[PDB]
């Protein structure tokens, strides 16, 4: 549900870390990309309609 990550798109907003620490989180450089690849958790279903950078792409 999130194999293609979009970095240049992400805009350090804070819509993933809140979602779920499994795949939706952040780093120290600020860039908020994907941490988990095949995030199967139930929090990325909504992450699709949440993350404004639609960076967690489902290439599942
Ligand atoms: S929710 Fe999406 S746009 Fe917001 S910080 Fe996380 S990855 Fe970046």
């Amino acid at each position: 549900m999130k194999v293609r990550v979009d970095a240049d798109a992400c805009i350090g907003c804070g819509v993933c870390e809140n979602l779920c620490p499994d795949v939706f989180q952040l780093g120290d450089d600020g860039k908020a990309k994907v941490l988990q690849p095949e995030t199967d958790l139930p929090c990325a279903k909504d992450a699709a309609d949440s993350c404004p950078t639609g960076a967690i792409s489902v290439e599942e």
